[PDB]
């Protein structure tokens, strides 16, 4: 897997972000996670968390997995990094996302994220409280 440059356009909610990638605007959906919708419990906090993470970054990077790179809605499917820290992993680690939508062939970081989820749940953080 490879990290590729991109620049923030707009944080959208806990697990979607608009980025400029290869010079084109696109909505990215974070692989292997599910945050609550903004209307649900911890939704605003997931949104706020993702936003701060990408807005504070000097460097945003996109990492595609080995399988499909866009979903059925045209959203990019990637791991997103903020100054080298994976946003997908961080959300799970804080108990602001569940590991979710694990499809064969786009699951390189599954076991890393499940480990973070186990730590969040142990700590009774946020959605696990
Ligand atoms: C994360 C991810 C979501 N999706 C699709 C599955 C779901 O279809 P449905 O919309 O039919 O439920 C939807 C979940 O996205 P959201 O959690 O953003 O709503 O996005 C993929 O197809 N591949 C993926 O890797
Ligand atoms: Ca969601």
């Amino acid at each position: 897997l490879h990290k590729e440059p991109a620049t923030l356009i707009k944080a959208i909610d806990g697990d979607t972000v608009k980025l400029m990638y290869k010079g084109q605007p696109m909505t990215f959906r974070l692989l292997l996670v599910d945050t609550p919708e903004f209307n649900e419990k911890y939704g605003p906090e997931a949104s706020a968390f993702e936003k701060k993470m990408v807005e504070n970054a000097k460097k945003i990077e996109v990492e595609f997995d080995k399988g499909q790179r866009t979903d059925k809605y045209g959203r990019g499917l990637a791991y997103i990094y903020a100054d080298g820290k994976m946003v997908n992993e961080a959300l799970v680690r804080q108990g602001l996302a569940k590991v979710a939508y694990v499809y064969k062939g786009n699951n390189t970081h599954e076991q890393l994220l499940r480990k973070a989820e186990a730590q969040a749940k142990k700590e009774k953080l946020n959605i696990w409280s």
